[PDB]
């Protein structure tokens, strides 16, 4: 019998007016015997009609996969609207329902702090530039690094972690050739979040 | 449904502790709840597992569990632990295997980072412990001061770095005053690839 997965928009998508945030309702394990899928969409319990439902794609395990995509208003998502996908199939005793929304709670502003490498790490060929991002809510967030207006690609960011006050934190780690750090180049940690002014801040780091 | 859980990292690294592998069984009904367990170590049956007396969950389903005690070195030497389960609702007995992640162990580099200047505005401050370059990801991190344990800390999960090794960050939050006074704070790290399975690095206010 069929299964349903509801996917939220990307954090970046909801924070920038230029981007297009979407909610996606994927349905898997639809059979040949009853292959028709109907989708119904609701926003805060109210039906909407603007969703674009893709034609169904057969898969290698001889089950059908069908996707539906609802485009979402930036402010609706940020204002906490609930997005419901109702999925109907003649193989299902009742239509499956999933709901998704922005995590509930008062948004909190990220504190962004850049940390230089430890003295001890200077023995090595490469060094670690650390960006601590703390006290934010909800956990939806995007983090990036750049230098001299151009993007630094050798970095990893930890997932968000629930702190003891109910807020979230994370760390991002940029790895650069020691030489570059020594020369005095400026490195910048960019952070995108709803509780930031213009949904964006950045903090710089150098010696 | 059956889920096989490994030991806690701390348990396998200290001879005093008792590492255990746990075989948790979910969705057990009242009509046919007569669960059995068979355990094998490297394909060889072992009879020293203790099965837990049962508890029941919020739904009509029961939550059931068995626990096998494990030799420290067996787990560190990569032995395979198999849990076999039979039930009246089951067409066939479910079975699962688990073991330590394969690969050459790699030693953690541990670096302590003091708070950013900007965070000094606040009532509390963040002491950061960067732990990098370790393999496998099983690891334990702790903080202490004056030989006594600091409780107000959180540690990120391990994150896969670009070289195939893992890193993480641990964040200790202390009252700003304490940092100012010049107290010494220490980040303790436990891992298989460390000498005596243990290292620690200290942090304090350096004029
Ligand atoms: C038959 O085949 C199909 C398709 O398989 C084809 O494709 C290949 C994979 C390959 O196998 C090929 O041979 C086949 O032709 C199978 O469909 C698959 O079915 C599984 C379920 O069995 C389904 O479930 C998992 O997927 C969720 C994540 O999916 C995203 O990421 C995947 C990679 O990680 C992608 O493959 C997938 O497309 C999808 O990708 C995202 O798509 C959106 C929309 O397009 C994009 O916007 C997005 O960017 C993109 N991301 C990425 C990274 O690409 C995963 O989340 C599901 O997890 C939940 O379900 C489990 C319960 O089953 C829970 O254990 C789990 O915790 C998750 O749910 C939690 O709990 C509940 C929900 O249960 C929530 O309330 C809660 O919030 C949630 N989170 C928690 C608790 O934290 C799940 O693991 C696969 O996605 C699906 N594959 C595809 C391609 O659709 C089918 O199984 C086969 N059938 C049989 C019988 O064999
Ligand atoms: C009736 O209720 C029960 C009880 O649940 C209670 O929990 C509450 C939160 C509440 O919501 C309510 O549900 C109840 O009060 C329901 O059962 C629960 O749900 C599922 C059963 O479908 C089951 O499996 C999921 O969790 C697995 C891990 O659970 C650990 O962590 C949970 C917290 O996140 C704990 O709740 C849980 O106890 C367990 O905790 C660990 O336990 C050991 C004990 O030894 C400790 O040592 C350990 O420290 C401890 N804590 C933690 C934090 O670790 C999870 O692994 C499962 O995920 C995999 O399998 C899914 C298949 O369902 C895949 O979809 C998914 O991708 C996962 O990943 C892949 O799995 C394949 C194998 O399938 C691997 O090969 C592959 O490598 C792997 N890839 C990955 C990860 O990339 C799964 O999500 C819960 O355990 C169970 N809860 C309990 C408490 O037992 C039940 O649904 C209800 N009944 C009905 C009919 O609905």
């Amino acid at each position: 019998a069929p299964s349903v997965f509801l996917f939220p928009p990307k954090p970046k998508d909801t924070l920038m007016i230029s981007r297009t945030p979407e909610v996606t309702c994927v349905v898997v394990d639809v059979s040949h015997e009853d292959p028709e899928v109907k989708f119904n969409w609701y926003v805060d319990g109210v039906e909407v009609h603007n969703a674009k439902t893709k034609p169904r794609e057969e898969q290698y395990n001889s089950t059908y996969r069908v996707v539906s995509v609802l485009t979402v208003l930036h402010q609706d998502w940020l204002n906490g609207k609930e997005y419901k996908c109702k999925v109907s199939n003649k193989a299902l005793p009742a239509p499956i329902e999933k709901t998704i929304s922005k995590a509930k709670g008062q948004p909190r502003e990220p504190q962004v702090y850049t940390l230089p490498p430890s003295r001890d790490e200077l023995t090595k060929n490469q060094v670690s530039l650390t960006c601590l991002v703390k006290g934010f809510y909800p956990s939806d967030i995007a983090v990036e690094w750049e230098s001299n207006g151009q993007p630094e690609n050798n970095y990893k960011t930890t997932p968000p972690v629930l702190d003891s006050d109910g807020s979230f934190f994370l760390y991002s780690k940029l790895t650069v050739d020691k030489s570059r750090w020594q020369q005095g180049n400026v490195f910048s940690c960019s952070v995108m979040h709803e509780a930031l002014h213009n949904h964006y801040t950045q903090k710089s780091l150098s010696l």
